[PDB]
DNA sequence: TTCAAAAAGTCCCA
DNA sequence: ATGGGACTTTTTGA
């Protein structure tokens, strides 16, 4: 339960908050880290502050108590005034407890650490500066009485599938005092993602935010599936509204390169660029210059969008794979009537436009009437996994029969013509279905409106959604998930915007050609790249980029 | 009644 | 052992 943040991360993000305090002016700073564990981000706190009071100790004495202000007392100034934690487990406070007293009994100093809930503590003052790593636990993970208590009294950030750390940002705005300065590292995702926009909301009205370091799918952490900002934030009144961007180029690199972050940042290794949080909407479409006129472009171009034109929908989700997923050549399979058994793909069936032949099948358990009448297919296969079945939470309802799949949908929408996709890729990958495949969670699929069908093709739609024009449009307000992966995910996907105009028939004979290419037994994979560049030329040519 | 979002992903191997 | 790559379930709130 405990995370250790790279020295090299942490040196930054003290940095980044005490570089510039003026310790003559307030020699009482309060630093508060409201996870701080065993002391990361504390401990080097206390480094930094001893410097600071060390180096400007006869000014000190000079301005205020002569006295008070002397070498052999910075120590149990800072623990008496100066540093705040608060951590939920006990056995990391005591450490670090440790870890700070042994930085020097005379007078047993009080130190400012509490063992408790940062989200229910009730914070009797604000604090000069925050910074820390917070806890990311997600909807699936959170206990249910704990997010009855979040959506209660954290519901400006938090609902539905928000996460944990949504609200520790929360807490960290409403307690750091007005001109203070807060640096935190969090998961990227909330930049784009759909649960983020509350929390996008409430942190773009109430502070400014100095600077963002976005290492994308980049591995911080190690051995932890997480990608990692950091962002830099103050409530100082200040009339410029200009955000640092710092988004890294290389995702393969190691973090400890440099000595410090700030030689990474400058390197070539990242880009740098600003953002006006006051033309911030809804939505952060943090992007150089040349990737915002190419965004806009497209956007003003395209007068449709796909969820104008067309009907989307989650796939299968049948609650137990194992109990309803066969291999196409399992034996067992001769005990299911074929009006029961659905060809069946994962996401990596997936190509450009078109999908691999199906090597697995569903049985469409729910269209088995009762347990009498089918009770071999029951009793051998499905009833294998019957424990895990009754499990599921309408099946304990009484919802759900416990053979019957969770979510089955409706049979009609998968059994059509259809535009099928990965839900997470490192591309654009959208293939025509003629095989009315069904599928998991992992693909989704559109098919488009009966009124829209004379203005656009499925061989339209494939061509120019697979086009490294629309491979780089989608990524730009994409969410950026690990290394090499974006979601693809209807609350993005459906938002692209297509158009129409005098290159259309070119455009769709272009991707009749490679379709009818990728068909074929004696595949011609190479010719089919050529036609994919003279397609990318016409889109290119529609849109003026 | 029934939709779709969610990586402190998961798992394997060199 | 670790770091890197291929690939992706069902729980859950609304
Ligand atoms: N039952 C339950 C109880 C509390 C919460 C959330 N409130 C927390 N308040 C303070 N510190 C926390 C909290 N949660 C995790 N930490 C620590 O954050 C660090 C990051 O890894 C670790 O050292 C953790 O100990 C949620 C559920
Ligand atoms: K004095
Ligand atoms: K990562």
């Amino acid at each position: 339960g405990i995370y250790y943040t790279p020295k090299i991360i942490v040196d930054y993000i003290v940095k980044k908050t005490l570089k510039n305090h003026d310790i003559i002016k307030n020699p009482y700073p309060r630093i508060l880290d409201i996870s701080c564990g065993c002391g990361n981000f504390l401990l080097e706190v206390y480094d930094i502050l001893y410097d600071l009071f060390e180096e400007n100790i006869y000014e000190l004495k000079k301005k205020y108590d002569e006295n008070y202000w002397t070498v052999d007392n910075i120590h149990r100034h800072i623990l008496n005034y100066c540093i705040y934690g608060a951590d939920i487990d006990e056995k990391a406070i005591s450490i670090l407890k440790d870890s700070l007293t042994n930085k020097k009994d005379e007078s047993d100093i009080k130190i400012n650490l509490f063992c408790c809930d940062s989200l229910k503590k009730k914070w009797r003052y604000k604090f000069d500066y925050i910074v820390g790593n917070p806890p990311y636990i997600g909807h699936k993970k959170l206990e249910k009485k704990y997010k009855k208590f979040l959506l209660e009294k954290y519901s400006e950030v938090y609902k539905d599938k928000a996460d944990l750390y949504f609200c520790f940002y929360k807490k960290i705005i409403d307690i750091l005092k007005q001109g203070g300065i807060g640096s935190v590292i969090t998961p990227r995702y909330f930049l784009e993602s759909l649960s983020g926009k509350d929390l996008r909301e409430y942190i773009k009205s109430n502070v400014n935010v100095q600077e963002i370091v976005d290492f994308l799918g980049a591995n911080i952490f190690k051995n932890i599936g997480v990608s990692s900002c950091i962002l830099t934030f103050d409530k100082k009144k200040t009339k410029e509204t200009y955000i640092d961007v710092f988004k890294i180029k290389n995702e393969d690199i190691c973090i400890n390169k440099f000595e410090t972050l700030e030689e990474l940042l400058k390197s070539s290794k990242f880009e740098h660029f600003n953002i006006n949080q006051r033309l911030l909407s809804d939505e952060w479409i943090l992007v150089n210059k040349d990737d915002e006129t190419f965004y806009n472009k497209i956007q003003e171009k395209c007068k449709y969008s796909l969820e104008d034109i067309a009907i989307s929908f989650q796939g299968i989700i049948t609650g137990c794979d194992k109990a309803f997923i066969l291999s196409k050549d399992d034996v067992k399979l001769n005990l299911v009537d074929d009006k029961f058994l659905k060809c069946w793909i994962k996401s990596k069936n997936i190509n450009k436009y078109i999908v691999d032949k199906s090597e697995y099948r569903l049985i469409y358990s729910n269209d088995i009437d009762n347990e009498n009448t089918n009770k071999r297919i029951l009793d051998e296969i499905i009833g294998l996994y019957k424990t895990k079945l009754e499990n599921r939470r309408e099946c304990k309802s009484g919802i759900r029969k416990w053979y019957e799949l969770q979510w089955g949908r409706e049979k009609l929408f998968f059994e059509r013509k259809k535009i099928m996709y990965p839900y997470k890729s490192n591309e654009n990958r959208f293939a025509i279905d003629y095989d009315n495949n069904f599928s998991s969670a992992d693909v989704y699929s559109f098919f488009i409106k009966e009124e829209y069908l004379d203005k656009f093709s499925y061989e339209y739609l494939v061509g120019i959604l697979n086009s490294s024009v629309y491979d780089k449009y989608f990524k730009i307000t994409a969410k950026k998930m690990s290394k090499n992966i974006y979601d693809y995910y209807p609350n993005k996907v459906m938002k692209i915007r297509i158009f129409r105009d005098n290159n259309y028939e070119e455009i769709e004979n272009l991707s009749k050609q490679i379709i009818s290419i990728l068909l074929n037994k004696s595949i011609d994979k190479g010719k089919v790249e050529k036609l994919q560049i003279k397609m990318d030329n016409l889109i290119m040519d529609s849109l003026g980029i």
